């Protein structure tokens, strides 16, 4: 059965919430000891999110290894990603320090730093060439050499420096900055557009550690990225869009971080996401339309 005949079944019912509540109901449940330790209260941006012990991040540090990140390891697929929380104020240079350690190559963002007037995270890479970044902490140097600013999405140059050796790498900024205050977005063009540029410059690619992604608690928005990514490295490597079920590949990832997916809605753009994906690489470029009436509602 196509994912979309499924997708139509799913609409006519109006069952996403019922399958949404069954994923949530199956999912795996380990421990998170390090991250409910006292001394990280302050690293964690809400309580109820958590990564496992088993799959999360270690800073390598001696001071205090812990990070509110999870690798995410789709064996199967053949990649991995980390989610991770928007950082803190006083967690950005932890943040960067694993950027450095994990050799990641790009940073996916899914947020902006203010929604409906809450900080949903710092302001953790500079805005202007010329006022760069210390972390003191973690003996960091980070400038913006660069920015294309599109439509839907920017792309930023950055340049992380280790202050320890000198050492400098270039990390791809990919930052979606047109996620609606509330739902999600009505169509996923503009999200796969996102996606297959992130693909494109390398950033995914194995000669890289995993690409860090997040959100501002790295489990709704930032899963469906992962969702989607994966189901279509899926599909591709069974050379059968049909044998890929978006519900089993989701109650995988959730063995590497709770909650990912965190809404009924979320669960159907996913879908949507990968349906419309599928039917864009297969030949069908009427999927990024978004043609719109004629209308003043605002
Ligand atoms: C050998 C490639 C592989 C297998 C698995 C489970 N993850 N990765 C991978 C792929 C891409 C990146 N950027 C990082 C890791």
């Amino acid at each position: 059965m196509e994912m979309e005949k499924e997708f139509e079944q799913i609409d006519k019912s109006g069952s996403w919430a019922a399958i949404y509540q069954d994923i949530r109901h199956e999912a795996s449940d380990f421990p998170c000891r390090v991250a409910k330790l006292p001394k990280n209260k302050n690293r964690n941006r809400y309580r109820d999110v958590s990564p496992f012990d088993h799959s999360r991040i270690k800073l390598h540090q001696e001071d205090n290894d812990y990070i509110n990140a999870s690798l995410i390891k789709m064996e199967e697929a053949q990649r991995s990603y980390i989610l991770t929380q928007g950082p803190l104020p006083n967690t950005c240079g932890h943040f960067w320090e694993m950027v450095w350690e994990q050799k990641s190559r790009g940073v996916v963002m899914l947020n902006r730093v203010m929604e409906k007037g809450s900080l949903k995270c710092a302001q953790y890479w500079p805005q202007k060439e010329e006022k760069e970044m210390i972390f003191e902490d973690t003996n960091l140097k980070l400038t913006l050499i660069s920015e294309d600013i599109k439509s839907y999405y920017t792309v930023r140059q950055l340049e992380l420096e280790n202050l320890t050796t000198q050492e400098t790498r270039e990390i791809l900024h990919f930052h979606y900055t047109t996620w609606p205050d509330f739902g999600v977005p009505e169509s996923p063009a503009s999200f796969l557009n996102f996606l297959f540029k992130v693909r494109e410059s390398g950033s995914l690619s194995p000669e890289h550690g995993p690409v860090v992604v997040h959100c501002s608690a790295g489990i709704g928005r930032s899963g469906t990225f992962c969702l989607a990514d994966t189901c279509l490295l899926l599909m591709d490597k069974r050379k059968d869009p049909s044998s890929v079920d978006i519900k089993k590949v989701l109650l995988e990832m959730r063995k590497f971080r709770m909650g990912l997916i965190q809404t009924a809605d979320q669960l159907r753009f996913s879908y949507l996401a990968v349906i419309e994906g599928a039917k864009f690489i297969m030949g069908d470029s009427s999927v990024q339309d978004q043609w719109k009436e004629l209308s003043h509602e605002d």
